[PDB]
């Protein structure tokens, strides 16, 4: 949801 770019780097 969040996470999978969160933790990975966009927001």
């Amino acid at each position: 949801i969040k996470e999978n770019l969160k933790d990975c780097g966009l927001f």
